[PDB]
């Protein structure tokens, strides 16, 4: 083993985080249906929350895998999918009538988050109202990450075909997918797949790594970029919220909902003092998240980083909408 146990065989990643973003409504879920072949029954506004289909389809030899990102009513809402936008993946932002002109607000949002990452705007919702149009050519050369405008209909079943074929070609031309492993990051990425826990400590992330053959700091710290990029983890590098490594995104949504439906915390006008969250994320009943002291101070500056939250003192925040 020792004379060829130096270097590795490097394999390709072929895998992309694909958001669905726009306004609550508007036709994320439904396209997300249709682009896995699964109809339209008109009730898909019942399904919300955070949820994760993970598709692949195969490109002559390579077989590429995509993991689709699709975020509910509350997460728009309470602006909660914010922690999950990242870099080096594709966005997919989709639109309707009723909702006169929404779209720069999207792209410049999307612009922030997302930096060089490619976006496919879809207008939804043409059977309702078909004279819906947007001003494309200032569009895409205002953001020149828009690749292309396609009106569709989920209902109708209209655009699909031709937007798939979008999808599936600006998915292969993304600038991380000819960038390649080795087996050992596979290997890490693979364990922590199959990991239930809702998150981990950044001391547990370099045992795990030491498992396997990456021991070094360096290629440590690149391979977090990026699993959360692929979406496999949650993580920040601000020194308050570097060290909790979130597994389950439910985690982090469930614990921040409850501070803003807080009904302790509706009384006295959103003040939040840090006493406070004890009894609000307490474990109740019927399989709440338990939340550590520690991770006290996560999710507090964690909502802090995105404006959900405003420091009134050291020991205190303000919930604006409580006021
Ligand atoms: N007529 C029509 N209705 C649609 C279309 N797309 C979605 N809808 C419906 O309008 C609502 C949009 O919600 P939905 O896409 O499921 O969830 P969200 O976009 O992720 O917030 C649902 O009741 C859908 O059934 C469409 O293209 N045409
Ligand atoms: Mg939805």
């Amino acid at each position: 083993n020792y004379f060829k146990s130096l270097e590795g065989e490097k394999k390709p990643l072929n895998e992309v985080k694909v958001l669905l973003v726009g306004d609550g409504e508007a036709g994320k879920t439904s396209l997300l249906k249709r682009l896995l072949g699964e109809g339209f029954d008109g009730n898909e506004h019942q399904t919300q929350g955070i949820n994760i289909k993970k598709w692949g389809f195969k490109d002559k030899d390579k077989e590429i895998k995509v993991n689709f990102w699709d975020f509910g009513g509350q997460e728009i809402m309470h602006a909660t999918h914010q922690f999950f936008l990242s870099k080096r993946s594709l966005y997919i932002l989709v639109l309707d009538s009723r909702r006169d002109e929404k779209a720069e607000y999207w792209l410049k949002h999307i612009r922030s988050f997302g930096g060089d990452s490619p976006v496919l705007v879809a207008l939804n919702k043409i059977d309702e109202n078909p004279s819906f149009e947007l001003n494309r050519k200032f569009l895409q050369e205002k953001y020149p990450s828009i690749k292309g405008f396609f009106r569709i209909s989920c209902k109708e079943d209209r655009g699909i075909e031709g937007f798939s074929q979008k999808l599936k070609k600006e998915l292969l031309k993304v600038e991380h997918m000819q960038i390649e492993w080795a087996k050992s990051w596979f290997e890490v990425k693979t364990k922590l797949e199959k990991m239930s826990c809702n998150f981990i400590t950044y001391e547990e992330y370099r045992n795990i790594c030491l498992e396997e053959n990456v021991g070094d700091k360096s290629s440590q710290n690149t391979l977090v970029d990026f699993l959360n990029d692929l979406g496999v983890i949650v993580h920040f590098k601000d020194i308050s919220l570097l060290d909790t490594h979130v597994l389950e995104p439910k985690w982090i949504t469930e614990g921040v909902y409850k501070i803003i439906n807080s009904e302790i915390l509706a009384k006295k006008k959103g003040v939040l003092r840090f006493s406070m969250l004890d009894e609000i994320l307490e474990q109740k009943k019927e399989g709440d998240y338990y939340y550590p002291p520690e991770r006290y101070g996560y999710i507090i500056n964690l909502m802090k980083k995105f404006e959900l939250c405003y420091s009134i003192d050291e020991e205190t925040v303000l919930l604006p909408d409580l006021l």
